[PDB]
Order: C-alpha cells, then structure tokens, then sequence
C-alpha cells in the first residue's frame, strides 16, 4: 500500500503513495511483468471531469470552495446537455503542464512547470494549424535558445472531425530507399517519406531533407507545407580533435518537437497537440546515428579511427559510439544551441524525483526509458528503484493516422 | 492466452505459452509495475502440490508422463511426506532441476548454456570441513586451469529451519574491503561487512587492496567456521591495456570465476539454502560495475586522470571515455591469460539466439529486461530492442537473508 523505492548507490530510500491515485492500468499483471513492451458517453466523461477539477482547485487551494462546486456544476451542466465540455485556460495550462509531469518515460520533467501553453482552440483549417506551428516552432528555437512549448488544438468531438499532425516529429529528415536497395536519409521515415511524395513533395533527393509537414484539420484530407527553411536550426556535426569528422558530412536540427501523442485532460481528448523542448545528446548520437535501422555510421566512424575491426572483443563500436557523442555535444554547444548530456540529465531527474517524492508523495518513472542507452550503470538513474504507473492527465499513443483516415 | 514480443531492431515477431504455466508473484499488478525493483519451513500442506507438479515435469521431459515409473514415485513421494514431513530428490532428479533453475533465472544473460552443467552432489555433507574440502573441488574443477567449466555443488535441503547449511560468502572468492579511519576504504567497498565479521571470527587480515576473503561455512545449523581457500586454486589476473603501458601500473587485479554462494534453490518445494554455482564472467561486470561503480573501486577518476581527459565538463564525456578504456583492458588481461571471458556484445547476440530457439522448442523464455540489457553501450548490443516477457517458473533460484540477521549464535 505504501511502496518503498530504494537507491542502491546512495542507500536513500523514499515512500510511495501517489501510486494509490492510479487510475488507468500498466499491462502488468499479478503473474506477468511487461515492463520492456513498447506498447500494452456522457456516462464516461463526468467522473473523469470531476476528478480532474477535483486537482485542479485543490492545486490552488480551493478544494470544497464556492467556484469550485460551482465549475463541477457548470460542467455537470454543460455534459448533460452538449455531451462534451471545454475547459477555461487555466485549466487546460494546468491539465498540459500535468501531463508532462506525469510523463513516467521522460528523464527532463524537472522543466514541467516552465511549459509555454499555446492554446489553438479556435483553429479551423490546416493553413491555419500551419500558422500556429510556425509561429510555435519559432518561438520555441528562440536563436537557439530554447524554450519548452506546446499547441494544443481543437479536441475530438466525434471522432470524425480530428485534428491530426500526420509527422510523428514537425521536423525530421527524408529517407528514400534505392534500386541499389540501400537507404538515402533516415531510414525511419521512409514509409512517411512516400506518402509525402505520394501526394505532392518534390523531394530534394538528399540526405538530410527537412520533410514537409502534412496537416489535418477537422477530419478533411491533409496538406503539405514546408516549414520556412530560416525557422530550422540545424547544427554541423563536428568533432573537437577529428578534422575529418566534418567531411562525414553530419547535421542534426536542435528542436525536437514530437507531434503524433494524444493529450488527455479530464476525459477530453487532444489528437493534435505537438510539444517540444531540447535534446539529450544520446538521443542523437546514440540512436540517430549509431542505431542498426537508423543513420548506422558506426562501421564509417570506426574506420576513420583506424579501430581494429576485426573482433567484438577490441570494443571499436563502444569507442566509436563514445566520440559521436562528443561530437555531438560539442557541436550544439558551440553553435549556442541548447542541448543536455545524459550525465547532467539523469543527475536532474534524481532532483527532481526527490522533489516529487516529498512535494507529492512519488513521481511514476518508468526505468527502461530514462536509463540513457549508453553509459547506463555510470549515471545515478541506473542505481534508482522506480514504481511505473499512469497517472492522468497524460499524453498516449495513437495510432497512425493513414491507417485511420477516411479519404 | 498468447501473448507476442517483437524486435524492433529486426521486426521478429515471437509468440509465448510458458507464461501459462507460471505461478508465483511478480511484484507487478495491473496498476503498478515493479520491474526495476532489485527484490519485490514449509508445511505438508503446501508441499504435495509443490512436489506433484514437479514431479510431472520431471517425467513429461523425460517422455514417461503417466507411465508406472512416475505413479509409483508420487506415491512414493506422497508417502515419504505425510511420514516424515518431507522428502528426498533422485539424482537424476536433482541434476534436472538445478538445469532448470538456471534455465528459469530470466535474469541470466548467459543461458545458452543452461544443459552444459556439472551438478556435483554435496547431500552427505555434515560439517564445515567437509563443506570446505566441497568447495574447493568445486573451485579446481571449476577454474580448469582458465577453460572455465560451469558448475554448482548442492548441499542438504533445509529441515525444520534450524539445521540450515550455508555459505555466508556472498561469493566463494571476493576480496576483502577496510573502511578506513579517514573516512576512504580500502579494497572492494561492497564487501566491508562481511569483512569485519570475518575479522571477528578471527581472520588476520592483510589489509591490502586485494586479499581474498576466507569462506565462512556453515553445516547444520552450527556456529560458522573460517577456512582460507588454497591460494593455488584461486586464479588472478593482472589487468594491464594493449597501448597504454600507465595502465599496469594502476596496480589492478581480479580473480577469474565468479561464483555466487549466497542464492536460495527451489526444486519441487525443497529448499537448498547453500547452493553455489560458478561459470565464467562476462567483461562489464568487472569493468563497469566492479572497478566504475562509485560504490566500488571507482577508478575513473585516476583513469581520467592518467588519460590526461578534459574533466572540467561532464560534457566531455570523460567517464564515459575512461570506462571503455578500462572494460578493453579487462578482455584483453583475461584473452591474454588464456582465462575464458566473454565480452557484452557476444553474449548479447548469444542471448538473442538462445531466446528465440527457447520460444520454437519451449513456448518462452522468461526474460528481465532491466538485467539482461548491460551496464554501458545498451542501445548498440540487440537485447536492447528486444521486447522481453518477465514471469517466475520453477525450479528456480532466490533471494534469501542474509545469514548473519538470522542466525541463532550457540557460541
Ligand atoms: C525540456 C527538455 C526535455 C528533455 C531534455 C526531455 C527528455 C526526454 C527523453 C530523453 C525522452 C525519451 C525519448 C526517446 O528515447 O525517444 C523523453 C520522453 C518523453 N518526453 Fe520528455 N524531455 C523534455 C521535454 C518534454 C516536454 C516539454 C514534454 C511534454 C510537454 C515531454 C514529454 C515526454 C513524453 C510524453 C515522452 C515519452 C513518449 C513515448 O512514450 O514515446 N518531454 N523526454
Ligand atoms: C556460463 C557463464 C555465465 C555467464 C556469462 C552468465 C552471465 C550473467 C550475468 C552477466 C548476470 C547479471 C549479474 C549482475 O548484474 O551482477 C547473470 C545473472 C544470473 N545468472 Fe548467469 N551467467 C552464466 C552462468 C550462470 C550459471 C551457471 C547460473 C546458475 C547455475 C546462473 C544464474 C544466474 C542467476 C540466478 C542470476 C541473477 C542473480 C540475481 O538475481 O541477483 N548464471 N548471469
Ligand atoms: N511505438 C513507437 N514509438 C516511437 C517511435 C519513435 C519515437 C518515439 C518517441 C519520440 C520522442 C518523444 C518524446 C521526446 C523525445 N525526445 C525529446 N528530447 C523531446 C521531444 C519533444 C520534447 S523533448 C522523443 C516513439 C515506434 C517505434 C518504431 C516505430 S513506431
Ligand atoms: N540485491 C543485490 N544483489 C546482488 C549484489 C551484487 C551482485 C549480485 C549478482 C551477482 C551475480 C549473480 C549471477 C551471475 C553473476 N555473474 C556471473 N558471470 C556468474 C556468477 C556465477 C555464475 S555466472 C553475478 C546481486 C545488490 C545489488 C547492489 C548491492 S546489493
Ligand atoms: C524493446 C525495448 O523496450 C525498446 O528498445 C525501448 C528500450 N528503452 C528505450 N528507451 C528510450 N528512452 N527510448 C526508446 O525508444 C527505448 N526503446
Ligand atoms: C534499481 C535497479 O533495478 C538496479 O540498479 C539494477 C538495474 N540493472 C541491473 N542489471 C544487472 N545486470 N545487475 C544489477 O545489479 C542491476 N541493478
Ligand atoms: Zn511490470
């Protein structure tokens, strides 16, 4: 009932009772732990809105006043008759800055209450979803300088009138596969990077091509739209010591900015709600790049290092995977860019769970995403006991909106 | 119920039943997951059924399920438990099941090798000294002059509790760990504890970085008594780096078997609380977490240091540098040596190859994600991206107290 979570490294142990608020369910069950699986009416939606105000007036001290029985009854009115609500601003920049800090796979939630809402709920074509995403990305690269932000569009009605982003990331590069048989770009995307082809890009046959966005508004067919080539900051990959690392000819864009999650707050559902913030360099230099079925330059890099190659046991990818990395880091730094590295991430989040822990009674983490994939047992986080449960308000998956869309 | 694993590096697919036959609680429900926590006498009652379903694999794997051989030894079984409150395993019948705990350790990186066994029987054993003269043909056989052999002696089950065998080792060789007067340690810091209660039974410590810890034994519920391994049975190896010629002189050691001794083995709801097994190392559990770990030797730093590494900014990734340089020069120190070692990236791909032929042949493989991906260079070694199933089968083995809080001392 009060569950314990220990650190091995530090012996500090803390009490767990804000699992008992658990609401929706793990895949987990009393015989059978699915910890490492990627993914496990009127009558519904009162419940949810009421626990959900429920926090919101007791976060700002107001549980059991006037306003606040009078709102579980405006909106006990407002479901009764038009089988939805809308939430105030208040609510919803407290409902999105709670779902970030309900997020248990994301090691940067020490950020959660520095979030930019930006509150696109009256928008209603995808020309003007493309104006919000603009002036939302460039905000939030701020020169380089970058700030935590999230768009949140009209919420589901009925199902059949979503707003969807159909990127998975608002910027990401193309990826084209040859007659050769092998890929060109980021091999990620190859499927996306035909549709978009598949109804109107002219791709410019490279390797790091930005990708154009493709819009949904209110159910209709969607668009494309090249984001302003000025609006994306990209950082040359170099190395501090390798001057041939440049002529590998490397990029990254600084804004990560994931666009395919479904926010929910208070039962209400946000389809169309990208967010983003600032990379953890391993994201980048170790699964970008080094990953099989991603850019996989390890083979390149270690060559150029003049490794031995010849047995696992000489350990080139490690050493190879380690000078990417700082490459990586090295580059975002010098061109002013935000970028954090996994050491002072994980260090950040060991912060932030103690904060938790006592400002909250837990903090749901989910260990198999925010141990780094690379130098795991050297960063605290490896040595932290974490209780996973979902909590809500909260972002989920939804599928893939091709597989959906009627035409 | 089917439930399916996929492979996101290589979009296999797998399909797992074993998971019907599991029993025991994960730590897990259905609105919390407990997959990161490190840990989450039997009556006549409980011990038929524990017995019976034993039994009935026992002889399914064999291929005489229902034969007169299997109903004669359940009611054999069953006779020798309601006279006696408990019973005894065949040979055969424990050389099985200790396989099978092995095989059922979803924590195990290296169970490829789960059916290439030695078993050696110790269930006679009485007393310390013959728990020690055990041990130490364990350890030579074992060690085989650096081709390290797998194995696990099996000494007598628990009774009423009170006449408990155990190793209060946590390993049959580690070095001892001196917390020093300044507030540093010396030697290895995780086995400081174990070092002063040996110190109190009366070792006379060398108090150097590397001396080897006596085994502390006890047989039948007795006072535990002190026996020094023969150094000629403890292999070591000198660690050094194949360029870097500083690194020899960082003074490092370690030995070449691992060899847990304080797990708990479970076959058919008998207890064998003194249970030691040994097979070979894989590099980062010495490099990583043995010398990297700063509750360990933590020789990152001086490794740093000697590389002349920018460690003004984390950002440099300066550890992260240091510690492959320290997990090349442990290979290359054991190939060297000719002491059987196996680096992460081979027993990773190993293992991927060992669970999908487990799904074809067994229907699973119990696997713990958190346990099975290693310490550094996760995302690049195949378990990474491999969606595993965690459930507990029997045999298997467990966790258990440590001896020294439970212990009824008779002086
Ligand atoms: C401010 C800097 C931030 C850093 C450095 C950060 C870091 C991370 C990292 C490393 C992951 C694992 C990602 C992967 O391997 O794909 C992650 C996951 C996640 N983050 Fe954060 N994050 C940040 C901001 C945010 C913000 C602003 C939101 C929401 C508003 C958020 C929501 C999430 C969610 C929902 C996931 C998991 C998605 C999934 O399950 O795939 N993050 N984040
Ligand atoms: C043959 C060579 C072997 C290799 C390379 C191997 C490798 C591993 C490694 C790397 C771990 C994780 C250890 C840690 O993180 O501290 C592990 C755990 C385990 N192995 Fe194996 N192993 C081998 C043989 C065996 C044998 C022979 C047994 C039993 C007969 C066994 C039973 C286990 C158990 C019970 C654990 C989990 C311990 C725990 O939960 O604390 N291993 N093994
Ligand atoms: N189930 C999947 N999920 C999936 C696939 C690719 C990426 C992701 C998550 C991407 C993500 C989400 C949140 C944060 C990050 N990284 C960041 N630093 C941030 C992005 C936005 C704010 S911070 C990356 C999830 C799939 C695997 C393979 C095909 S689909
Ligand atoms: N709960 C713990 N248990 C614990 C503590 C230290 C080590 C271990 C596991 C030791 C182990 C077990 C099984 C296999 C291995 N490694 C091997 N290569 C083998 C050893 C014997 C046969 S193979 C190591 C378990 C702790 C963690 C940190 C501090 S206490
Ligand atoms: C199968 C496995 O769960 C999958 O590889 C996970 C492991 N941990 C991860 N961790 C993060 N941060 N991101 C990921 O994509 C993954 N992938
Ligand atoms: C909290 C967490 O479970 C703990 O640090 C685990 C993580 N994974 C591990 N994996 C292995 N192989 N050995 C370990 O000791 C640990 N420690
Ligand atoms: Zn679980």
């Amino acid at each position: 009932r009060f569950l314990k979570v220990k650190n091995w490294e530090t012996d500090v142990v803390l009490t767990d009772t804000l699992h008992l608020k658990s609401t929706l369910e793990t895949g987990c069950t009393e015989h059978i732990c699915m910890g490492s699986i990627m993914l496990p009416t009127k009558d519904q939606l009162f419940p949810l809105a009421k626990e959900f105000l429920d926090q919101y007036y007791s976060s700002i001290k107001r549980f059991g006043s006037k306003a606040h029985m009078d709102r579980l009854e405006e909106v006990n009115k407002e479901i009764e008759s038009t089988s939805t609500y809308q939430l105030k601003d208040t609510e919803l920049i407290y409902g999105a800055k709670h779902a970030w800090r309900n997020a248990s796979r994301c090691v940067g939630r020490i950020q959660w209450s520095k979030l930019q809402v930006f509150d696109a709920r009256d928008c209603t074509t995808a020309h003007g979803m493309f104006n919000y995403i603009c002036n939302h990305v460039k905000y939030a690269t701020n020169k380089g300088n970058l700030r935590s932000a999230i768009t949140i569009f009209p919420q589901r009605t009925d199902g059949k009138h979503d707003f969807r982003v159909w990127n998975s990331q608002l910027i990401r590069y193309a990826g084209y596969k040859q007659p050769d048989g092998s890929t060109l770009g980021d091999p990620a995307n190859v499927q996306f990077t035909e549709i978009c082809i598949q109804q109107g890009w002219k791709a410019p046959r490279g390797r790091f091509d930005v990708l154009p966005l493709l819009l949904q508004a209110n159910g209709n067919d969607p668009e494309l739209f090249q984001i302003p080539p000025e609006l994306v900051l990209e950082v040359p990959i170099r190395h501090p010591k390798f001057d041939w690392f440049k002529d590998l000819g490397l990029k990254w864009y600084g804004l990560p900015a994931v666009s395919n999650m479904l926010l929910e707050i208070g039962g209400l559902e946000f389809s169309a709600c990208p967010f983003s913030g600032w990379y953890m360099g391993t994201e980048i230099g170790v699964r970008d790049y080094c990953d099989n079925s991603r850019y996989n330059i390890l083979e390149e890099v270690a060559k150029k290092m003049d490794l031995d190659m010849r047995k696992t046991s000489s350990l080139w990818k490690d050493q190879a995977l380690v000078e990417i990395n700082i490459a990586v880091l090295y580059s975002f730094q010098s061109d002013k860019v935000t970028i954090v590295d996994h050491h002072s991430a994980t260090e950040s989040f060991i912060k932030h769970m103690e904060n938790e822990y006592r400002c909250r009674g837990g903090c749901p983490a989910d260990w198999v995403w925010i141990v780094p994939p690379m130098s795991g047992s050297i960063t605290p986080v490896f040595h932290q006991e974490m209780l996973n449960y979902r909590l809500t308000p909260s972002f989920e998956y939804q599928p893939d909106p091709w597989n959906t869309h009627v035409w």
